[PDB]
């Protein structure tokens, strides 16, 4: 068993849906963070990368046929660098971290890239082919942007509710009121904006040439009254709104991950050690609390408890979802949960988010001069991933 | 690091394109082999599955949004069973074995499923969204069935050549003659048909109710004459034909993978131990020989040489590709390669293939009363995977 | 008013949906009947054709952009020959007859072609474009084969019911039983088969080279018992079946129409005079009876009554629709309706039907040595057209 | 032979492509001008309309399935009002005037509506259907906005050149210089801008509630220099530009057309009498001059020469086209041509244009206290229509 380190973590600013990165193909987003990784580490010879992992919740569009591999090629890396793309929907970026982590831990790799990428803007349509010639009926052109598509008839209907509907149920079940959601959403915008303004993300940001963003595009100067005025998006009497739900976003993130040997090879002091990982799945209709058990597992494997954490990166698919996770965990000091904001403000380009929050967890642990960090991400269809870092 | 075993390995017969499985949604194919794994192992409580890994080279269709998870839900498994879908194109099924292997080896899991699924028949169309309203020109509706789509303008042209064109290049470069390819293709059909007839595949086969197959549908009674008569598929003067290339196919394979504790929990004797794996990447236009270093790496990691192998599953993307791999492995006896035929005859549903050949390797080593096995699979954009098994 | 004659009338056999003409582009269907008209009248100089009218209820596919003109060009006809395509849905082929008839009657033309064409097999899909970039939702890919599509929200819902649903209501309203409908459907098949067998359609048939049909493909050897066994197509308790409804079909018909000057110029003895025409419109949900008033109008304008008709060509959209028209035409002897069968058996390639029945009415009148004929056709959104012929 | 009058003529302003009317479904555009005809003539009982004719060059989208009928229904006219849609491409709106004219002239109708409608913004995509199940290669999704689509392989290539390219050859063949075209284009903008400002179109305009247009949206304040600055749109060395070519446009136009009895019944004094019409067809590649013979025919049928005309509405598909027509009408004083501008400035929503220019001509003739007017329109696959009016 080999210790595994985040050597570097970088990501584009996240574009909002149809926003500043909506013109950037997802394979180019992935290629770009790879480029950025190589740029950021002159001691990194890309040929030394044993495998490139990219989380990608879609892949039907321009990121098709294994975006990790395409990205390495597009980044100008040697064709000897393998790549694999992983889909654990919303958590795919953290799955790729875990996948790379495992590859190195078992000695299959010394140096790996774990990225995540989503262009939700350029999520294409998918049209099923007819099984017979001259189909007569109207077909559905499925948008891959959001939600279920080409739903299996045998799939229990209660599991195919929208993520927002599921999260409404979770909010109702766990008593996550609209005000707590909006308070959590507001804090996300406040901390994300402050983190950006104070240069907190400078360490982890690569700008797309010609598509620069001063900060994550979904970050707003908003207010409790502004969020309170929004209409519910999933139920007429609902609590989830566009303001306390994550946006749909574009972006990519990539982490350089190696063992101690790779760290010296590349010439980089690890941001943090990947200690442990956890995965959990729940009823799809409460997917937002998917990470609850995953985080418990990761913490236990790391030999620590909630009190040992100095940073929690809990991906904010929805304020309600994040709050429900927090309600199922021991009280965490608010200051440590998404200290620099989260996906409500920063954006949630599915494949990218799980890599981003591990990467920014690592940077944050580096800024704090050490400590235990937990990154946890809920997944659609009811899963959760968690990674424990230690600097 | 824990020893990891293939506890069971099952697959559907593979349907040919538009063939006997073409009416079965790929998420249903994956769900079927999961159901079959649970039926096959009465001591398997599906709640014991820590993760479900499915290789899937496509996933834009009915298998969208993490088919591994979809499959587990569709199989009636507890919502607690997580699922992750991996794309290393044609090697995805073996990537997923390796993913599962690593998860258990590091102790993140004790029991896992590593499957692969592809419905190449039902590979949908993909239509990119317009960035602007009221686009004016004719658009391309991309088929996801084969080859490149929504090609990045920056992707080197030489790397986007068709798999067959690349294999023609590899055939020429390594002197793989048309007769040699067709001899290898003929042997694939003969061995596959014989294996079916002699019950060799009964250990690994699950029938789809209502879509049963007497044998893998692409298996033909054929001859050197019939093969030599075929027109070239990729060049007027070419060597690759429909006959010495794998078909496009539909199928799923799934392996129950566990450590010793899982084997005891599930009450199953390991078919074989997963000893090691390799990954390699090469110029995309020589993808056919992608497995070469991967096998070498895997063998090195397993502490064995080619002489120690008693079975090799070399996935038969193209006879020429496969023969080129054997040439670059001079020390390998070609008569222990694909003893029961391969993908030329059995079919090549991309995502399932890498799982199938590991699974059938395990069964073969079980039939032979033990020994070292190598499974190797080339991947389309210049990659290769290899797994070494020991019973 | 100038007297206007049907100089010739030809049609392809009608192929069944996805049947023998499904490989023929509709513009080629139309061009073929133009070539046939030209072949059939050696005295016809195509340059003498003042205008080509084609009924076509679709036109979204390969018959797009004025199939009439396209067909004239594809038929080798001089570029001097104008062409116009008319859509009065199911009655479009009769509309073009009337259009040609009017053009000549007023002296805008002396010689015209009135055709109708439909390739219901090749009826394409229509995808509306997004008004903004990066559309988010699932879109409908509308089949143009059948029914309403791209339905205006403001269209009264009662009017957007399917033709079969509407005709179920009409069947209930007018007491047209299942057995009555099947008897009329049987009658259609028997008379159509008999007409073909006896060479009655030889006078009007042109065969597509390479897609020849022994007879109209939808004609079957059926029986009261087979028809009674058929399941209802539009309600669990309904009376309309696939057997007592017209099929979906492909086919083209074209009539050479001219005044006496044209008749002499072309060297053709008129089959029949086009005496009069009627149009009417009803609630879309009783479209089946749209012809009722249209026929009354045409009869009144011809100065004749139901008494005086020796042949009625009532397009058989549905047995129940045709029977309802008969009930509402109590002075009409049902016996003289569709003596050579109708669309239930011959097929109903929308655009072609209204021209076919006028052309076959002219031939029948010719066979009978003269008399008054009425052709009437119901139209999908609540219309009806009728033409009175006299030889 | 009954005298036939334009009793009213109305149109929407024309929005440009993607412009102010781009949110209005074409059937609603058509329905709107119908509602306006009813609103404008309170003596009009819409049930008195015997037939509604609409030119529509597309019909693939929301105006599918006989937009004339659909529009009558959507306008809330009695379901007894029939409707028919006509496609002679660019000339469809004039075809429909002619169709209504003929219906009344022969006594089939007393009161008719002749409309034209086009939403080129909302021109949908069409996807041909597979003849066989599970098609495998990329497909073309055809836009119906402009030009040829689903081209017949048997159509001579010479006839499938774009409209711009054809007009380039015509402009070359008839020595129509860039400057001459731009002068004509400038003049169209100047006269159309002036006509709007002076209130000239107020008599014929109906605004779409919520989509009001101060004037036709393609009218611009332009200049000889701005037009001279434009780059050629169809050849490197070309003379045709986006500025001397019509735009793509949305709009609808509708004429209330009746005999003297209808005029008295609706309580409307005729704007003009429809005296005659012409149709002609030419080689597709010189379609711009299609109207030339059509106008000659119509004049000769009206008993007049060019000298007699006080107004000519020549549809401006291209300045070069329009000038070549003028060139071939040597006895036509070009200064009476499009006195209020033309399609270069007003816009060219194909199906609407032929109705608009007849309608505008009627209004202009009314505005001048009588006279002879000619409307002519070239048509894309080599045709032309002409209508002679007289007040």
């Amino acid at each position: 068993m080999t210790d595994v380190y985040i050597l570097d973590a970088v990501r584009t600013p996240f574009g909002r849906y149809g926003g500043a990165l909506s013109g950037i193909r997802p394979d180019d987003l992935a290629a770009h963070v790879l480029r950025a990784l190589a740029e950021r580490s002159p001691g990194l010879d890309p040929a030394a990368v044993d495998d490139v992992f990219f989380g990608d919740a879609n892949g039907a569009g321009e990121d098709n046929r294994n975006v990790a591999r395409m990205a390495a090629l597009l980044a100008g890396w040697p064709t000897s660098v393998p790549g694999v793309t992983l889909n654990r929907l919303c958590g795919s970026g953290m799955e790729s971290v875990i996948a790379a982590n495992r590859a190195i831990a078992v000695g299959d790799a010394s140096l790996a890239v774990a990225g995540g990428v989503e262009s939700m803007s350029r999520a294409p349509w998918v049209l099923p082919k007819p099984a017979q010639g001259f189909p007569t009926g109207h077909e559905t052109l499925y948008s891959t942007t959001l939600g279920w598509r080409m739903v299996n008839p045998a799939m229990p209907e209660q599991w195919t509710v929208s993520l927002g509907e599921s999260t409404e149920q979770v909010a109702a079940t766990y008593g996550i009121s609209r005000a707590e959601q909006d308070a959590f959403a507001l804090r996300s915008h406040e901390r994300a904006a402050r983190a950006w303004a104070e240069g907190v993300f400078d360490a982890e940001i690569t700008q797309i040439p010609g598509a620069e963003l001063e900060r994550d595009e979904s970050i707003r100067e908003t207010s409790a009254e502004k969020l309170a005025a929004l209409k519910p998006a999933f139920r007429p009497d609902g609590t989830i709104t566009a303001g306390n739900a994550s946006p749909l976003n574009d972006g990519a993130a990539a982490l350089l991950i190696g063992d101690a040997a790779a760290a010296e090879r590349v010439g980089r002091e690890p941001l943090a050690r990947i200690v442990s990982r956890g995965v959990a799945a729940v009823d799809p209709d409460v997917f937002g609390i998917g990470p609850v058990q995953a985080a418990e597992i990761a913490l236990r494997r790391a030999g620590i408890g909630w009190d040992d954490l100095s940073v929690v990166e809990l991906n904010e698919a929805f304020a309600a979802q994040s709050l429900a996770c927090l309600k199922l965990w021991p009280d965490l000091d608010p200051e440590i949960v998404n200290p620099n904001g989260g996906a409500i403000a920063i954006g949630h380009p599915l494949g990218a988010s799980g890599a981003r929050i591990v990467g920014t967890l690592a940077h944050e642990l580096h800024r704090r001069g050490g400590g235990w960090g937990l990154a946890a991400i809920c997944i659609g269809v009811g899963q959760g991933l968690a990674v424990v870092l230690h600097r």
